[PDB]
């Protein structure tokens, strides 16, 4: 359970902390619980408080799904509409489909436009470098000879496609482009129209994307620590490959800063579909498999793929899964655990968070772990988490 599996973990050294936070619909069964210390950048200890300030890292992803779906609310953006005029530099993407045998790549165009609901579900083509063999083979050639200058998403993200639009999937900067989309057709930051669209309604106020600027929240940084001065959220990621380092602006695939408590409130106004984010008709068709036949059986080839525990975040083998907007859908019910069309992902190897319409749970984990971070106990941290609430939400369903 997370109390004695927790507190083992901070014994052994290899964490400080986590901060969990759960709540059904109507905040009738409520957990949270914030255990253990972080450390300040003098070296002072402090006990983890549920308003730390903690790194989402590809929590983000949630965030800006949320803000492209309110777009598409507002009348500038469609889910299957041509975004080509609005970000050239994805029309103009080609499509790599493997190499000669003297490794020259072969490339062709794309078939189609790439669209919103692909970049939101992962199935536009755009991949991470460090995920997709191919790309990572691709970008080892046209090689940045690190040139250092801070970079907007457009010129990050410069690989080609990993596949035809619409046709596979792969994890990728889908939700940066798509948070550069936001930008371009609001005119304004993507900071700005979150601020105004989701933290405003919900009160919220205590947020930044990378990097954190503000002295009150800085304050609070989990991440801004001795092993971490410039609060990049090294623990989180695993390792400081750091793209928080050299980027310029808003990242909406992995760049907000923000407390558990007010990360679940986002969480429960989905669960409750009470309109304060989104319309109830919105809100249901994010909880949908967007993958097509092909997107789909590429889907499960890479959840069956050394890279699948990842992509799985937590669920079993054994259970069909799709992609919504937002995250991993699982399509059928486990008893006792996830009702099917749950709604999962996390960030880093230390977050995890879920939205479970059917059973009227959510809930976010987030490890606060110790340079070296243990990829094989973050992932059982994590599933202790997801496991343990739905024990805790069965007792107190006893009790009434
Ligand atoms: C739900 C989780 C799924 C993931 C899929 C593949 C990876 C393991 C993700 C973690 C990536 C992160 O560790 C790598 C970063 O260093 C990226 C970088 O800075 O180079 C992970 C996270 O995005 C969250």
């Amino acid at each position: 359970h997370m109390d004695t599996t927790f507190q083992a973990a901070i014994d052994t050294g290899k964490i400080n902390g986590a901060v969990v936070c759960a709540t059904d619909a109507q905040g009738h069964f409520v957990y949270n619980k914030a255990t253990g210390e972080r450390t300040l950048l003098s070296g002072e200890k402090q006990p983890q408080q549920l308003d730390d300030v903690l790194y989402l890292a590809s929590a983000t992803k949630l965030i800006t799904t949320i803000a492209a779906l309110q777009c598409v609310e507002d009348g500038l953006l469609s889910l299957d509409g041509d975004l080509s005029s609005i970000a050239p530099e994805l029309a103009a993407k080609y499509v790599l489909t493997g190499f000669t045998d003297d490794e020259s790549p072969l490339d062709d165009p794309p078939a189609r436009p790439i669209t919103l609901k692909m970049l939101l579900t992962h199935s536009s083509g755009t991949s991470y470098h460090f995920l997709d063999p191919s790309i990572a083979k691709w970008r080892a050639q046209y090689a940045n000879p690190e040139n250092e200058k801070p970079r907007l998403v457009e010129e990050m993200f410069t690989y080609p496609l990993s596949f035809q639009p619409g046709t596979g999937w792969m994890y990728g900067p889908g939700l940066d482009w798509a948070g550069r989309v936001v930008e371009r057709v609001t005119g304004g930051t993507l900071m700005e129209f979150m601020q105004k669209r989701i933290f405003d309604p919900l009160g919220i106020t205590d947020s930044q994307f990378y990097p954190v600027t503000r002295e009150d929240l800085r304050a609070r940084l989990v991440d801004l620590n001795p092993s971490d001065p410039g609060a990049l959220g090294s623990a989180v990621i695993g390792g400081g490959g750091e793209m928080n380092l050299r980027g310029r602006g808003a990242f909406g695939g992995h760049g907000l800063f923000l407390t558990g408590l007010d990360f679940v409130k986002i969480l429960r106004s989905l669960l409750a579909n009470d309109g304060m984010l989104l319309k109830p008709a919105a809100v249901d068709n994010m909880f949908q498999q967007h993958l097509g036949p092909e997107a789909a059986a590429s889907h499960r080839a890479a959840l069956a793929s050394p890279l699948g525990p990842f992509f799985r975040v937590g669920t079993d083998p054994e259970t069909k899964v799709g992609y919504g907007l937002g995250g991993l859908l699982t399509l059928e019910d486990v008893d006792g655990w996830y009702g099917e069309r749950t709604l999962t992902w996390g960030g880093g190897l230390t977050l995890t968070w879920f939205i479970d319409r059917k059973n009227n749970l959510c809930g976010v984990g987030a490890i606060q772990a110790v340079l070296p971070v243990d990829g094989d106990l973050m992932a059982d941290l994590k599933q202790t988490f997801r496991h343990d609430i739905y024990r805790k939400y069965s007792a107190w369903k006893g009790q009434q």
